[PDB]
């Protein structure tokens, strides 16, 4: 059915992450300090792809069925929230780069920019385990593990807001910035993949502030829309390593 398909989509999720860190791990005329924080977005990408995705199968298979105890369905939001924004956010810093990149003519500050970026993602991504999901029975085989309007109604505007719209507007801004001072097929294609995800949010947004529109018709926009965030997410880091020539030879060696 569909089901081979998507698992058929997922391998390449687990295989270009891992190849991506391979070809970084094992050379050294790769090791320049850029290429570490695209390490960043292989290893967020490879946890993604090997731990939310199937878990998303499976409550597709069993239908809004937790197939898992009670106490590991805040968790797993936890980290569908912890990674999926560490991705977004990592590409804002690339343009930033850039930026800097343009106006400019080490190791420490690679590091301290990729924990600054997790310690934000682990900001945003904290308030959900605290406040934990409501249910009207203590059986696991009897509930379905989703985030309801009426417990966090101003969590999912804020974090909506802050996850998505404000790299957005900055990106936004530094572009025309770059074109008021290689950098063009690269920026341009790269920074679309994101649009992949604004319908996402944008319902998300909708249905916060709806108060007339019918949530059965948008949870399905929904649940078919954040498979498509996903594919983008999974198919950036390979769409940015084929780019070089280096890396296509280095990828055939081993
Ligand atoms: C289809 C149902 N699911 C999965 C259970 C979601 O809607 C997830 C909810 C998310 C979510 C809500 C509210 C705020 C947010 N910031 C970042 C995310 C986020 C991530 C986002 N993940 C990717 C999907
Ligand atoms: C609730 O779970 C029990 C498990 O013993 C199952 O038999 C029952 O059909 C479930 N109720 C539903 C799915 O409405």
């Amino acid at each position: 059915w569909a089901a081979l398909l998507i698992l058929m989509v997922i391998i390449p999720t687990i295989g270009g992450n891992t190849l991506v860190i391979l070809a970084v791990s094992l050379e050294k005329k790769l090791q320049y300090a850029t290429n570490y924080f695209l390490m960043s977005l292989a290893v967020a990408d490879l946890l993604v792809g090997l731990f939310v995705m199937p878990i998303a199968l499976l409550t597709i298979m069993f239908e809004a069925m937790w197939p898992l105890p009670l106490v590991l369905c805040p968790a797993w939001l936890f980290l569908d929230v912890l990674f999926s924004t560490a991705s977004i956010w990592h590409l804002c810093a690339i343009s930033v780069d850039r930026y800097i990149a343009i106006k400019k003519p080490s190791r420490a500050t690679a590091f301290i920019k990729i924990t600054v970026v997790w310690l934000i993602s682990i900001g945003i991504a904290i308030p959900v385990p605290i406040k934990g999901i409501e249910t009207d029975v203590d059986n696991p085989n009897n509930i379905t593990c989703v985030l309801t309007k009426e417990r966090f109604g101003d969590f999912m505007l804020f974090g909506s807001l802050a996850a998505f719209f404000t790299p957005l507007a900055i990106m936004i801004v530094t572009y025309f910035l770059t074109i008021h001072a290689a950098s063009k097929v690269l920026g341009i294609v790269f920074f679309l993949f994101l649009l992949m995800w604004c319908p996402f949010f944008i319902t998300n947004i909708t249905l916060v502030l709806c108060d007339s529109c019918n949530q059965t018709t948008l949870q399905m926009l929904l649940e078919i829309f954040v498979w498509i965030g996903y594919v983008s997410s999974g198919v950036n880091p390979l769409v940015y390593t084929l780019f070089n020539k280096t890396f296509r030879d280095a990828f055939g060696r081993y």
